């Protein structure tokens, strides 16, 4: 009964990621960040995620992670904004920054 091992979309229950997949970027999986619109996000970095829909082409504008371009990551099921896919960087080349409070943690 591994009780807190997967992350689902809080809105619809789509399978998104796993506690096992948390990635400490610059020493911490958690990054508290603000966009140009002044919205605060508690971002959890994951090496891997699924069940998302990545919108458009990458942009480096206002990237919170040096060397990485982002794409908006929506829940592929309900279209809720869950965070961003990061690419074009180094070690790793790619990862997901997901908004912690938009995910529900629960058993495998
Ligand atoms: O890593 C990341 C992931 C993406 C994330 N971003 C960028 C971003 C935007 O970025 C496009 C954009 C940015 C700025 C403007 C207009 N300016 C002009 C001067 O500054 C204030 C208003 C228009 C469009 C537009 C809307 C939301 C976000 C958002 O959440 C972020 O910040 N860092
Ligand atoms: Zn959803």
């Amino acid at each position: 009964a591994p009780g807190a091992s997967i992350f689902r979309c809080r809105q619809c229950g789509q399978t998104i990621s796993r506690r096992d997949w948390l990635l400490p970027m610059g020493g911490d999986h958690e990054h508290v960040v603000f966009n140009p619109a002044g919205m605060i996000f508690r971002v959890w970095c994951f090496s891997l995620a699924q069940g998302l829909r990545l919108i458009g082409a990458p942009s480096g504008e206002f990237s919170w992670f040096k060397g990485y371009d982002w794409t908006i990551a929506l829940c592929g099921q309900c279209g809720s904004h869950l965070g961003w896919h990061y690419e074009g960087g180094s070690q790793p080349q790619t990862f997901f920054g997901l908004i912690k409070d938009r995910l529900a943690e629960g058993p495998a």
